[PDB]
């Protein structure tokens, strides 16, 4: 299985920051 | 209105390192 | 003790601001 | 691209801004 969690954030900035880091992580994990 | 963005994010290890990451930038004011 | 400073060093300046807001932000907030 | 740096204080801060920087770099996000 696999496990999808929600991170609420406020700020546009705070969010954006925090949506390419995950974008970056989704392409760099080996899985 | 106050927007709150949710963040999707796949994987337990990966969800901890980004809420750390949100924990501080909720505490700054200007990001 | 000691506090260590260590260079993270960062390829281009886009990617460079990206990081250096979150380090700005951490060394406020201290949170690690 | 230049190379730019960044002060950090204290080892565990270096290692997780250490690891963004690394996932970064290949993935190329930004």
């Amino acid at each position: 299985s696999e496990e999808i969690f929600t991170l609420q954030v406020r700020g546009r900035e705070r969010y954006e920051i925090l949506k390419k880091l995950n974008d970056s992580l989704e392409l760099s994990d080996v899985v």
